[PDB]
């Protein structure tokens, strides 16, 4: 029962880190970098931030920038035959979720030629304890994620999920020879994200923590984070929202945010409304952190049924949401309306339908998505063991526009 | 202007996480280990939890035992050429704040014989590149109180003999490459280790919050020690190994204050802390819980501002009432604190610590000079005068509130 607090060896922070961050790079004697991007951020200049640093000290660079919106094997093989190629270093992933996750099976691909994918997605698709162990990491090169959503966290965390283009299927990768060797955190990256994505961004950061605080691996370590993740939001989100690059320091608190919810999350792990979120995604093509924004409430409302119904009460005195003489049950409707005016003044729909889900398609999917969130990894860490007709139940609330009632 | 998180690659914790970290260390192939500790350690078999895990793993050790309170130069060369003759590929610090002190730095000299140790004094008291660490050897940090935080710091300080003087050492090549935090290592912890700990965790804890460098990334984990000591530290004083909860809770709060200051550091009461100790040979702990409510008066003073950060600390514990204005917010936490040393039964000034007058006096100029110079005060959220430091001094020897 041993528990852990494991993290990159460096995270690195404040608007202007990351040309700083790169000068370490450069002085830890680093020669050949390959950067790991997308179309639009290679496009809008992101990538030569790092690569003109890096090539005035002599660094010799490549970048691939042909990740898209949910990483594929195809893809992920193509980067990784690059990295066999031009022989990096340091692989420098930059980006949201896909192009960090994207690069850390790169990465393993790259350290382990001999590999094949099947043995990794089938052998290390959790955290776990284990005889045989991950493959030796950082022989080849070292991994840095500059993430520019806030925010998945995954600059923090030991996850990666690669979609197999030839079949659908998603797979989930987990092992803590997968966390970045530095993360930088790098506001300036964030200030032009538009209105949809800093609303999915910071909703999948208030997901985050609030499913790392009632995580049945929750301990004291994750718990601070947790709740600084939670209180910068709630402070910082709205006006991140709505201002944009126009506040500078709302966009640079919610930044922080994301990185301090990984924090929590990648120790703690989460619960069934990224279980959910998950299966949502994949058969909707809803965006990972407005699944999470349409879910969070009614699985708040299935777990309050080291009670998680006192743990979110927890979070709601931290937020200041309680009265003096306040029961656990309306701290826990006070934390539930914070919730709903926080997505309401972001512009998250009030059901799945409202997000354009067609009803007849959703009732043909919905057993599937039961089943298949519940045999979800992301299922495990939640503090109320779930039944799948409990799940289509929570499915079918949050289709209509229902509170989620026991 | 960038700031950071840095920690060891592993923190484990938990009762009985001890043996169960060992088997990682078996299986991550080392072959050699060296134990580095103190007599006490060693004689009542603390040691011996570790290297009997190696030994039927079929791990060659041995243990350097001659660490005492005060690392000083000699034993740390003394450590670092057993070392060099054993030839260890992980270095495994087993104690309080000066076996791990002196384990980062025998790290140092076993991986850089060719370094003279004036370089490292010279070159590295401030947070050169660090020479390369973990190169022959991979280092960890296994705590036995509560608590210096030492096992995830960049931290280490070593007396020079020959002069008295103590050289600081920081960089993050010193930061342990594993910290294990077992409360079973501290159950039968005596009440004044108890007491200098907790408090020692406290002030950690406290003047990094309103350090100059504290951030978002680090003031969650500040606020967090400061609960759970809070919450734990009576009982576990009071009760000891008969409230192994509180003896847990306070272990792993003493270790998360270390989280917050390796990356926030500290302020002018470690300062203060540091020359009492030398002088006066006060436990580090002690020194800290005698000046740590005339810091917090000190650095309250009004002209973000550290008042409104010590009446954040407030809240966060559960001491404000609706209403209270920031003042009372400040008057509340400091009466916590004193409610807490009179528990644990610390002396309400320095003269009562034992500390005789006409020494204080002769020596209160030089220690005011050296606070002011010490690498704690640049954090320190009010940039102080020798003529306060000195006021500050002569209050907390006479046992007088500081009032500006
Ligand atoms: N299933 C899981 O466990 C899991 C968890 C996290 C991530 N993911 C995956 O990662 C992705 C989520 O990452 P994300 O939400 O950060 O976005 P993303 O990486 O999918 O990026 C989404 C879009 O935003 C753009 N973008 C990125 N940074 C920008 C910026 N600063 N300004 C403007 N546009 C910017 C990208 O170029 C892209 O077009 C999804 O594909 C998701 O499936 C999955
Ligand atoms: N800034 C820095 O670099 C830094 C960091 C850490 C500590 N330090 C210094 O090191 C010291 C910190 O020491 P500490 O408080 O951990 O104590 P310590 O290591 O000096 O040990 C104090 C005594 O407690 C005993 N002891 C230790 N663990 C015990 C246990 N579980 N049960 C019973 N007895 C036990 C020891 O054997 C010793 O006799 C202070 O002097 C401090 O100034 C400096
Ligand atoms: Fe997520
Ligand atoms: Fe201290």
């Amino acid at each position: 029962d041993m528990l852990w607090h494991k993290l990159p060896k460096s995270i690195y922070f404040r608007r202007g880190s990351l040309p700083i961050a790169l000068d370490e790079v450069i002085t830890d004697g680093h020669k050949r970098a390959l950067i790991v991007t997308d179309r639009f951020l290679f496009n809008n200049g992101y990538a030569d931030q790092i690569t003109s640093v890096l090539k005035a000290a002599g660094v010799e660079t490549e970048v691939f920038f042909e990740v898209e919106a949910d990483p594929t094997l195809s893809i992920v093989r193509k980067g990784a035959e690059l990295a066999n190629s031009f022989k990096p270093d340091v692989i420098i992933a930059l980006g949201g979720g896909s192009p960090m996750d994207a690069a850390k099976i790169m990465w393993v691909m790259y350290e382990h030629p001999e590999t094949h994918f099947e043995e990794l997605a089938l052998r290390f698709m959790d955290i776990r304890k284990r005889i045989y162990k991950f493959p030796k990491m950082g022989v080849k090169a070292k991994m840095i994620a500059v993430t520019t959503t806030s925010g998945t966290g995954s600059e923090v965390t030991p996850f990666a999920v690669v979609t197999d283009d030839a079949t659908g299927q998603k797979y989930p990768l987990a092992d803590y020879a997968l966390t970045p060797d530095m993360a930088i955190v790098d506001a300036n990256l964030v200030m032009d994200m538009p209105k949809s994505l800093c609303a999915f961004g910071g909703l999948d950061a208030v997901t985050h923590a609030m499913e790392a605080y009632v995580s049945v691996l929750a301990s004291e370590f994750s718990d601070g984070q947790a709740l600084q993740a939670l209180k910068l939001l709630k402070e910082y989100l709205p006006a991140s929202y709505h201002e944009g690059s126009k506040n500078p320091v709302a966009r640079e608190r919610v930044h922080s945010a994301a990185t301090i919810a990984g924090i929590a999350f990648a120790n703690a792990f989460l619960g069934v409304c990224h279980s959910m979120a998950h299966k949502l995604g994949s058969q909707f093509h809803i965006p990972h952190g407005l699944a999470n924004a349409l879910l969070i409430c009614n699985v708040i409302r299935y777990n309050a049924n080291p009670q998680a119904r006192r743990r979110y009460a927890e979070i709601a005195d931290h937020l200041g949401l309680s009265a003096p003489g306040d029961r656990t049950a309306a701290k826990i409707e006070k934390l539930l309306a914070w919730l709903e005016t926080l997505k309401a003044e972001l512009g998250i729909p009030k059901s799945i339908r409202e997000a354009g889900v067609q009803e007849a398609d959703f009732l043909a999917n919905v057993d599937k998505l039961s089943e298949d969130a519940f045999d979800d990894q992301c299922t495990g860490a939640n503090p109320r063991y779930p039944l799948i007709s409990e799940l289509k139940q929570i499915l079918l609330d949050t289709y209509y526009g229902r509170d989620y009632v026991e």
